[PDB]
């Protein structure tokens, strides 16, 4: 059996196989998969080469986790619909592509389960035999309907769900939280791609129990990514008199360079950025420092305490109550993000151990081989 990470942006996949858990690389050695569905002239695309081609827009599916589980009319459907390059439809919302010549309706299930089916074949690669098992994740906040359409994309990939799970309770069990007896209340501090969730559970002989969630659906890496965009789209119009903006080539390449700028930032305080002849023929060679970009993200960061004390007022307890603290998305990794968490919990330690981007899929494999 197998543990699945069904995330908004990125998926991962483990397993637990003699004693410990693995997480699966894909056939690119990437240990998390994108999220991503593609539909073309000639073939259907799933995870790493399906973002890639994202040239196709209007055929390259992702966000589903959004849509999943949810009425067309959901506000939130209403509102996700206005940035989606894709067509949404009632039928009950489902996605609307051309894919071999031919325009095809997928429900939100179907789509995730095209995802799942990717992440199912990546761990029947690494182990040599069939998969089947599988406990897949979820959020916390995430109703039945939700958890259901989840379970019945997992159905549809192939997968017997043993479980559908909770990804901050995935991430408690991913530490052996709930082996430790007396009563335990946890702090899940989860900052991904595309979503910030804060989720207190407690833990009672083993037995979890969600006491609160909050957090932001609309916060993640790619925000801070899209303040380094827009700072250095600023910064070469002021050196050359030129807008990059209108060339969707050098957006992409500069946008990449952003995203190595700021996961360098997060293990140096300077990181340059090299862009050959990134518009009009001009070499971009520039630096930003953890400074300032922290400076430049500042609103983001003060965004993300909101949600802890939110949490925290819902579950009627005080920041001394809070005896673990787990870090989950590849995002806090950021320092400032630790630091403003950290120092919020008077200095307390930081539950960081195992990668912020594996830990749900971890767990989700350590709960799998439990119910095996
Ligand atoms: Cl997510």
């Amino acid at each position: 059996a197998i543990g699945i990470d069904l995330g908004t942006t990125y998926s991962c996949v483990g397993v637990f196989q003699h004693g410990k858990v693995e997480i699966i690389a894909n056939d690119q050695g990437n240990r998390t998969t994108p999220s991503y569905v593609a539909f073309t002239d000639t073939e259907r695309l799933i995870g790493d080469a399906a973002k890639n081609q994202v040239l196709n827009p209007q055929n390259t599916v992702f966000d589903a986790k959004r849509l999943i589980g949810r009425k067309f009319g959901d506000p939130v459907v209403q509102s996700d619909m206005k940035h989606w390059p894709f067509q949404v439809i009632n039928d009950k919302p489902k996605v609307q592509v051309s894919y071999k010549g031919e325009t095809k309706a997928f429900y939100p299930e179907e789509i995730s389960s095209m995802v799942l089916t990717k992440m199912k074949e990546i761990a029947e690669a690494y182990l040599g035999y069939p998969v089947t098992n599988a406990v897949i994740t979820v959020p916390a906040y995430f109703n039945d309907s939700q958890r259901q359409a989840t379970k019945d994309a997992g159905v549809i990939a192939g997968l017997n769900v043993l479980r559908i799970i909770n990804e901050p309770t995935a991430a408690a069990i991913a530490y052996g939280l709930d082996r430790t007896k007396g009563e335990r209340n946890v702090l899940i501090f989860d900052l991904g791609g595309g979503t910030f969730d804060v989720s207190i559970l407690t833990i009672d002989d083993g037995i979890f129990e969600v006491k609160a969630t909050a957090g932001d659906t609309h916060l993640g890496g790619e925000d801070f990514d899209n303040r380094l965009v827009n700072h250095f789209v600023e910064e070469f119009k002021r050196k050359h008199k030129k807008d990059i903006s209108q060339n969707k080539r050098a957006v992409r390449r500069l946008r990449t360079a952003c995203q190595r700028a700021k996961k360098t930032l997060s293990s140096s305080t300077q990181a340059s950025l090299e862009i050959d002849s990134l518009f009009e023929g001009i070499d971009f060679y520039t630096s930003i420092t953890r400074a300032r970009f922290e400076e430049l993200c500042s609103d983001l960061f003060r965004s993300t305490l909101e949600p802890v004390e939110k949490a925290l007022r819902d579950a009627k307890l005080d920041k001394a109550q809070i005896h673990d603290l787990v870090l989950v998305g590849g995002s806090t990794r950021i320092p400032k993000v630790q630091k403003l968490l950290q120092d919020f919990f008077n200095g307390r330690d930081l539950n960081k151990s195992i990668n912020p981007d594996e830990a749900v899929a971890y767990g989700a494999a350590v709960q799998a081989a439990i119910l095996m």
